[PDB]
DNA sequence: ACACACGTGTG
DNA sequence: ACACACGTGTGT
């Protein structure tokens, strides 16, 4: 839609459904719009795409930079990438929102309680390729398998059998589906998720109103496939993942020009303003670096932010991990070793922004075309997680009535 | 190209 | 508890 020209990946993946605009004064204007506030509540990091991926020496997640929240008035922190080059009406686009207070902490209190003790003692595992490094190797979500980080799927989700919602053959699907058949518990749980997903598509619809928008598109089309319980239902699937370290990926099966909401929920030890968790789990972007200068063009406000620890600019470490004598196979014991990362150290241009999202927090990223991964616990343990999120997101060809349900038996009905 | 996947209902 | 049928996109 420019003439800066064409346009590569060296700029980073281009799309403005999240927030554009011709400069990052721009994008002030628009997010004082839609948050209903201005000046401090509102705060604009830039960040510049390098696309050279921070991972440790077993190619698992790392940050060397950590975006925290500066101050209790900090309401909103927005991501913003430059693109290298441009001039144009969307040369500086918006790659991730977060709001510090995205729900009541009572309720957020409540959920880590309740999502903790029904899916630990009822919860069927979600195998996600993300849950292993590249060599699938890695045991960064710890090996005791009552114990271990893991991801529960729920909700819709698309499937290349049908090439629609995998429910297509499901009379009465469970979009909530526990251990056994305890009716009562997966409406326990389903009544959570569902009011939390009522929640937050208001929220969602105010701050990123146009990704919101193609979400809704198909709501009246395809509501079996939706969530919520009110008018205006952008979201299909919900994970939650439990100490869960996301390997580096993109969610490929997403809609495209949708984004994914993640709400985070903390552990007790780590839900004060400042506080010292003995850990904490984080979400990064692997393939961007910090700029020199903050949201208004200051070397030495940036600066400011780095020894305040508003920006915690982290060093290299070196510890020792685990790694499996063996694989993982796919669908189709162990030892010790060292694991590094002053090589993604010292290169400058290796990325791995990342944010430190609090209790209640809700995120907002196009997780379809950004990397991004989250951090490993050092004790990962879904009976007491450090962390808790909840992701979100809608997939793509969602939009059949009956979970496609029609197409399907229209499909089988070409029959010799 | 081509290995791989936030699966489910049949029998 | 198993086997089998159904078959898409992407990043590289
Ligand atoms: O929990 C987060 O912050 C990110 N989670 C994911 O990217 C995922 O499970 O696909
Ligand atoms: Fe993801
Ligand atoms: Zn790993
Ligand atoms: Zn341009
Ligand atoms: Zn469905």
């Amino acid at each position: 839609s420019c003439r800066c020209v064409i346009i590569e990946k060296d700029e980073g993946p281009f799309y403005t459904h999240l927030g554009a605009g011709p400069n990052v004064a721009a994008i002030r204007e628009i997010m004082e719009e839609r948050f209903g506030q201005k000046g401090k509540a509102i705060r604009i990091e830039r960040v510049i795409y390098t696309g050279k991926e921070g991972k440790s020496s077993q190619g698992c997640p790392i940050a060397k930079w950590v975006v925290r929240r500066s101050s209790s008035e900090e309401k909103l922190l927005c991501l913003v990438r430059e693109r290298a080059g441009h001039t144009c009406e969307a040369a500086v686009i918006v790659i991730l929102i977060l709001v510090w207070e995205g729900i009541p902490l009572s309720l957020a209190d409540k959920l880590y309680s309740e999502l903790t003790e029904t899916l630990r003692k009822y919860g069927t595992l979600t195998n996600r390729r993300c849950a292993l490094n590249e060599e699938r190797t890695c045991a960064c979500q710890g090996l005791d398998p009552e114990t271990c980080g893991a991801s529960f799927s729920f909700g819709c989700s698309w499937s290349m059998y049908y090439n629609g919602c995998k429910f297509a053959r499901s009379k009465i699907p469970r979009k909530f589906k526990l251990l056994g058949d305890d009716p009562k518990e997966e409406e326990k749980l389903e009544s959570h998720l569902q009011n939390l997903s009522t929640l937050m598509a208001p929220t969602y619809k105010k701050l990123a109103p146009d990704a919101y928008n193609n979400q809704i598109e198909y709501e009246h089309r395809a509501p079996e496939c939706r969530l919520g319980l009110k008018e205006g239902r952008p979201f299909s699937g919900v994970t939650a993942c439990l100490d869960f370290c996301a390997h580096a990926h993109r969610d490929l099966h997403n809609m495209q020009n949708g984004s994914t909401l993640v709400c985070t929920l903390t552990r007790e030890d780590n839900r004060e303003f400042g506080g010292k968790p003995e850990d904490e789990q984080l979400h990064v972007l692997p393939l961007y670096k910090v700029s020199d200068v903050d949201e208004f063009g200051s070397v030495e406000a940036q600066e400011e932010k780095k020894r305040s620890g508003a920006i915690q600019v982290l060093s290299s470490f070196r510890r020792k991990v685990r790694m499996l004598a063996e694989p993982v196979k796919t669908c189709r014991g162990s030892d010790e070793v060292w694991s590094d990362s002053e090589q993604s150290f010292l290169d400058p241009d290796i990325g791995g922004v990342a944010v430190a999202p609090t209790h209640g927090s809700i995120l907002i990223e196009c997780a379809k075309r950004e990397l991004h991964a989250t951090t490993p616990l050092k004790n990962p343990n879904r009976n007491h997680p450090t962390r808790i999120s909840l992701v979100f997101y809608q997939h793509k060809s969602m939009n059949e009535p009956k979970h496609g349900l029609a197409l399907w038996e229209a499909k089988m009905a070409e029959k010799a």
